[PDB]
């Protein structure tokens, strides 16, 4: 049995490592933010409370995760607070993370009411509530959901607690129960499981939108061959009567002149069709290129280019919530072996500081993913950094 402190020692160095870095990289973000008001956004309200969170990690709870590794004597309640404090920071980064979800999905399904409906006004209460909700999900077991009315005595007794203190360790006061069913099914599994929904629908919503806007083009270019090598005045007026349907449908300054000629073109066309001038109408029909070129394809290639950005950006979002996932499971995981499995021996500790420090590193990991996918953030942080420091 090596001594203590130099396993100890090294889990500690690496903590306090993390912490910095977790500090450091999430000041910057919610500096940027400050900075910029390209990146004043309800989307990113929410970055910056996801920022706040990990910035707590590094300033309270990973001294409370290194305090609660030594076992030390406490108050049983002081001790729970103290071990609980992580699973509120959790919670609230849970909760930015569906909100951010949510928020890319109303983009991308209804975009002309997203600025009426998601205001900063009504985010900033948003956040207020899911951090009161988080302190209330990751403080239940201070209501009485805890193993302070069972201490272990014969462990508070060798270390020479006093009376009506423990030996601090997580597992000993916070009950597996509440870690599996209320905290890692309820409150973990069941919101990631909502996101990963909520992103499949972001993208399917996405890709068909593309499609509608490609078969649009192609209806427009179709028809008018149809007209071109049509005999019949029957057929022009077919043909034209689909155009001018579909050339509304792609239109829900230069954008709305384009489809106003292109309308009115196909009205000219359509009049000469009723009157039986079929050679008039083709050559009338003929004009409607000209609008096409001119007009209708640069709408069609700027309103690809928005959509092509709103995946990227879901994408981006969705790497943060899928690395939170990753970094935060293998806890949970290990937790679920240690309540479902009793004839399994306990992960090492080794493993549980392992796991631990993976959570703790999800902290550090997000300013990174901003910096390299987001050029707003990356072009701001290349600002604050000359400048500043
Ligand atoms: C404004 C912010 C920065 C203040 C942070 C306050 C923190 C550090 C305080 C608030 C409550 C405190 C705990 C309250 C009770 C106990 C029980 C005692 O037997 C050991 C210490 C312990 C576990 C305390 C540790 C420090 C503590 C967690
Ligand atoms: C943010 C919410 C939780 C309130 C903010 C105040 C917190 C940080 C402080 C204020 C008073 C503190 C408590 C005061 C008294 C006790 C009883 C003792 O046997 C153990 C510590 C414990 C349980 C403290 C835990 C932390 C505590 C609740
Ligand atoms: C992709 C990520 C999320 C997967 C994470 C898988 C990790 C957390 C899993 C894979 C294998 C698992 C281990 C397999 C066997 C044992 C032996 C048992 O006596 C204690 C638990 C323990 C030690 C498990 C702990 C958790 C574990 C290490
Ligand atoms: C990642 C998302 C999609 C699902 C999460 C999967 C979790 C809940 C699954 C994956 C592997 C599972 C464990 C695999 C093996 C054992 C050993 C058995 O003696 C008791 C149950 C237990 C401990 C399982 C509990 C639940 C478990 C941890
Ligand atoms: C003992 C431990 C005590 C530890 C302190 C507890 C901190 C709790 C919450 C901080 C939350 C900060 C959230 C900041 C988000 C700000 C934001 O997103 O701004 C929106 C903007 O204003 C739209 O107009
Ligand atoms: C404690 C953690 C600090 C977390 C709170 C940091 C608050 C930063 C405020 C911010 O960055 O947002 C300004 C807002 O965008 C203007 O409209
Ligand atoms: C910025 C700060 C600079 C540096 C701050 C450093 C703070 C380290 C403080 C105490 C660690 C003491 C380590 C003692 C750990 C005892 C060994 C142990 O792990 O025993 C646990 C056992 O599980 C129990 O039952
Ligand atoms: C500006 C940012 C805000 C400041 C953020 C606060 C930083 C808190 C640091 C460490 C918490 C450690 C708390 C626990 C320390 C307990 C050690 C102890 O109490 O030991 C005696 C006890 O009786 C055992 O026998
Ligand atoms: C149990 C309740 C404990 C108190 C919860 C503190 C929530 C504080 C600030 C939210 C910040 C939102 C700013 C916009
Ligand atoms: C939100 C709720 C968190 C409530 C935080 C306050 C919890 C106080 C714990 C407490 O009352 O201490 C137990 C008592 O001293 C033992 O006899
Ligand atoms: C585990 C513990 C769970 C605790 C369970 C109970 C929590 C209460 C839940 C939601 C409150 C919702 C907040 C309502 C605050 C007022 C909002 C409001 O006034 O909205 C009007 C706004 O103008 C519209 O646009
Ligand atoms: C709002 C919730 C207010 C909660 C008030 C917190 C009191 C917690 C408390 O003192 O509970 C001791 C024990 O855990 C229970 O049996
Ligand atoms: C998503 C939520 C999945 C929740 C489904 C979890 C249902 C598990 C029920 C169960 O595990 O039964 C207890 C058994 O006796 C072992 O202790
Ligand atoms: C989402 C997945 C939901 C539940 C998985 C957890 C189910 C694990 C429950 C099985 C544990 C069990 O039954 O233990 C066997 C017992 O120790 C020998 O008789
Ligand atoms: N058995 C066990 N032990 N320790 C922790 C623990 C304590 C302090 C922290 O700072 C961190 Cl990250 C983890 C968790 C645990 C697992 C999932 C979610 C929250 C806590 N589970
Ligand atoms: C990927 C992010 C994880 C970082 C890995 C750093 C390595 C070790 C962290 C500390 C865990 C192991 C310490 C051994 C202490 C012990 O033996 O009990
Ligand atoms: C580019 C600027 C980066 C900032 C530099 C700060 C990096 C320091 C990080 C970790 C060092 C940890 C110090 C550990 C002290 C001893 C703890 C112990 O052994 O118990
Ligand atoms: C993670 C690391 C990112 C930190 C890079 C240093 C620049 C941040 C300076 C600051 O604003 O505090
Ligand atoms: C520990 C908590 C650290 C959080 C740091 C967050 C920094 C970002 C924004 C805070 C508001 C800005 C404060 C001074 C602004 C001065 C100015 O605008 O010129
Ligand atoms: C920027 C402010 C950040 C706050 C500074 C905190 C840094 C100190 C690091 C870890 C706290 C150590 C807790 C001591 C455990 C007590 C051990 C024992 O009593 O047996
Ligand atoms: C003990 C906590 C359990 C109950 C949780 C109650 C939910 C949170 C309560 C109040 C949040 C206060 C902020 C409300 C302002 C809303 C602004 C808005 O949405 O536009
Ligand atoms: C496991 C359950 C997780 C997610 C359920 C997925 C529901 C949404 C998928 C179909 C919606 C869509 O793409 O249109
Ligand atoms: C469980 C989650 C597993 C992996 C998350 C890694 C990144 C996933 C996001 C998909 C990007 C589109
Ligand atoms: C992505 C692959 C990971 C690469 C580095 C991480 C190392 C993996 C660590 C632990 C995996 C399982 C270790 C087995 C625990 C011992 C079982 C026991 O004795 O109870
Ligand atoms: C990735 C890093 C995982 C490696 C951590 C190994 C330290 C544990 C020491 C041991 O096996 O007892
Ligand atoms: C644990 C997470 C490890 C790596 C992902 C973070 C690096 C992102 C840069 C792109
Ligand atoms: C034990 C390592 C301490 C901190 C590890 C953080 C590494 C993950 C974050 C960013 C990847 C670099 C790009
Ligand atoms: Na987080």
């Amino acid at each position: 049995g090596a001594p203590p402190i130099m396993g100890s020692s090294v889990y500690i160095t690496v903590e306090l490592a993390i912490a910095v870095l977790a500090i450091l990289g999430n000041v910057l973000v919610c500096w940027a933010v400050w900075l910029n008001s390209n990146l004043q956004n309800v989307t990113n309200y929410f970055v910056v409370s996801l920022a706040a969170a990990d910035i707590l990690v590094g300033v309270l709870a990973i001294p409370f995760a290194i305090t609660i590794s030594t076992g030390f004597c406490a108050a049983c309640h002081g001790c729970l607070f103290i071990a609980c404090f992580v699973l509120v920071l959790a919670q609230s980064s849970i909760f930015s993370l569906l909100a951010i979800a949510i928020d890319r999905y109303i983009a991308i399904a209804i975009p002309l009411r997203y600025n009426g409906l998601v205001t900063g006004t009504r985010a900033a209460g948003i956040i207020a509530i899911c951090w009161v909700l988080s302190f209330a999900i990751g403080l239940t077991p201070m209501l009485g959901w805890n193993n302070c009315g069972q201490p272990k005595e014969g462990k508070a007794h060798s270390q020479g607690c006093g009376e009506g203190q423990v030996a601090c360790l997580f597992e000993d006061v916070v009950p597996m129960n509440y870690m599996v069913y209320f905290n890692f099914f309820a409150c973990v599994l069941v919101p990631l499981l909502l996101m990963l929904g909520v992103y499949l629908r972001i993208f399917a919503a996405a890709r068909r939108q593309l499609a509608d806007l490609e078969d649009n083009w192609e209806t427009l270019n179709d028809n008018l061959k149809v007209i071109e090598k049509a005999d019949n005045a029957a057929q022009v007026k077919d043909a034209l009567t689909k155009m001018r349907a579909a050339a509304l449908d792609a239109q829900k300054k230069d954008f709305r002149h384009g489809f106003d000629i292109l309308v009115g073109q196909i009205d000219d066309a359509l009049k000469l069709a009723n009157e039986g001038k079929v050679k008039e109408a083709q050559a009338a029909a003929e004009q409607l290129k000209t609008t096409r070129n001119a007009y209708i394809q640069k709408y069609l290639e700027r309103a690809r280019s928005t959509l092509q950005k709103e995946v990227h950006a879901a994408k981006s979002a969705a790497i943060i919530a899928g690395l939170f996932a990753l970094c935060w499971l293998p806890l949970h995981i290990i937790n679920c072996f240690t309540f479902f499995c009793p004839d399994c021996s306990h992960a090492p500790l080794w493993l549980m500081y392992l796991a631990i420090v993976l959570a703790h590193t999800n902290s550090v990991v997000n300013p990174f993913i901003y910096a390299y996918r987001i050029r707003e953030f990356r072009q701001t942080f290349r600002k604050i950094i000359r400048s500043h420091v």
